[PDB]
């Protein structure tokens, strides 16, 4: 399965440069984005952590967490531990680390791959009020062996086209490395403008 993307990674997101790592974004981003076109996600929030590191906050519904009879596991792992809007598990595969938190039905459940391998269990770790999906990953330099560092304003020019072909949409982008933290935020107002 997703060896198959650690082996060959340029069949699966065309490119091992930054356009490449850059590509990993938007195939996370993208979930989010579906799922505020399903109607329930209202704001989406995209960090560069200060290790170079991906955030991606929506607040849908949660990735559903229900055990599925074809695999006998919950949909969650599926969608990062299978290969498929359906780029999840690439991302996977092609980071160090990816953590997923889905927020439902008061609890928080929890979830971890380590190059595309399950560290344990879906769990439910804490409870909440919120309901939506947090994604963290960070991308594998045994892959993108040319660069691992992000773009603020690649990315932030992207997210303000998404929030425009998404209007009514929140949407923003955050910068949080060393001395050059930044965060900008995009709206396009609907009918109640
Ligand atoms: N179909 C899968 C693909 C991803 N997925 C998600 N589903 C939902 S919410 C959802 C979607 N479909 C449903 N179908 C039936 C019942 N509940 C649902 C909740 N939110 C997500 N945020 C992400 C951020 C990154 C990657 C994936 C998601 C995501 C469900």
């Amino acid at each position: 399965g997703l060896e198959a993307v650690r082996k060959r990674p340029g069949m699966y997101i065309g490119s091992t440069s930054g356009e490449g790592l850059h590509h990993l974004v938007w195939e996370i981003v993208d979930n989010s984005i579906d799922e505020a076109l399903a109607g329930f996600a209202k704001s989406i929030q995209v960090i560069i952590e200060p290790d170079d590191s991906i955030t991606v906050i929506d607040d849908g519904r949660g990735i559903p967490v229900g055990i599925q009879a074809k695999t006998g596991r919950p949909a969650v792992e599926t969608v990062f531990t299978v290969l498929h809007g359906v780029g999840s598990s690439v991302v996977n595969a092609l980071s160090t680390s990816l953590d997923v938190r889905v927020y439902k039905d008061g609890k928080v459940y929890y979830q971890e791959y380590r190059r595309g391998a399950v560290v344990d269990d879906l769990k439910v770790i804490e409870e909440t009020d919120r309901h939506g999906t947090t994604v963290h990953f960070i991308p594998d330099p045994e892959i993108f062996t040319e660069t691992t560092v992000y773009d603020f304003d690649k990315l932030a020019t992207r997210v303000r086209e998404l929030a425009f072909l998404n209007r009514g949409l929140h949407i923003s982008i955050e910068d949080r490395r060393e001395g050059q933290e930044d965060k900008k935020e995009y709206h396009y107002e609907g009918l109640e403008h």
